[PDB]
């Protein structure tokens, strides 16, 4: 009778969520206006000037930015009943977390945030056993993340698929040398038109872990 939300997730405070949306804004312009980037465009699209990756990545979070754990889809998702019956999960609904950006990524189909979860927050973590065959070697909650924006033929979820394959080409030492230094930290150019600002000083957001039911 009790059907669960959409999704949990850390959904960050109005002003976290408005410094990071700014941020992000600010990455989409800097990378879009650096010589590297735009001589690497062939990679990116498929079409022919300058390219304004904000209105790029169109298809943006139109309210607060959030960092999702469990997508559950009311309860048909696979293992979004057993993830909610959790104690963690009950226990910690509703409460405070501060969530720590490590950087700022770019690929043709999605915009986002790295987020590096502490242990606690691994426990809201779900260890779902359907796993992608991206997360083999990667430690669990690689996939953490805030999507930023999405280009406008882009699925859900993509933002996540993303950025577990920016980490695979880290973890091989394909990550490559710095192909900049933007202001909050050094830029890297992964190919394929994969983008990524290893930022200087970690950036933390402050969010509630709690259920969207949309
Ligand atoms: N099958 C799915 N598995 C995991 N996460 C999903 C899935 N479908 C949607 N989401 C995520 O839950 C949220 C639902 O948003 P939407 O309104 O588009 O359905 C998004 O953050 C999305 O992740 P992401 O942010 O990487 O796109």
């Amino acid at each position: 009778k009790d059907f669960l939300p959409l999704y949990f997730g850390w959904f960050l405070t109005k002003k976290s969520s408005e410094t990071l949306r700014k941020a992000g804004q600010v990455f989409l312009e800097e990378l879009g206006n650096h010589k590297a980037f735009k001589k690497e465009l062939r990679h990116f699209i498929s079409g022919d000037e300058k390219l304004e990756l904000v209105s790029y990545f169109g298809k943006r979070p139109p309210g607060v930015l959030h960092c999702t754990t469990k997508f559950c889809d009311y309860g048909k998702a696979a293992g979004a009943e057993e993830y909610a019956q959790q104690e963690v999960v009950k226990r910690s609904y509703g409460k405070a977390f501060k969530l720590s950006i490590s950087a700022l990524f770019v690929t043709p189909k999605t915009a986002g945030a790295q987020v590096v979860l502490t242990d606690q927050e691994l426990q809201l973590w779900p260890s779902d056993l359907d796993k992608p065959s991206a997360s083999e070697g990667l430690p669990p909650g690689s996939r953490a993340h805030v999507t930023l924006g999405c280009a406008a033929d882009v699925q859900p979820a993509q933002t996540g698929l993303d950025l577990l394959d920016i980490l695979q080409q880290v973890k091989g030492g394909s990550q490559g040398e710095a192909v900049g230094e933007l202001p909050r930290g050094k830029l890297y150019s992964l190919g394929k038109g994969r983008w990524m600002l290893s930022l200087t000083k970690k950036m933390e957001v402050k969010a509630i872990f709690t259920g969207y039911y949309g």
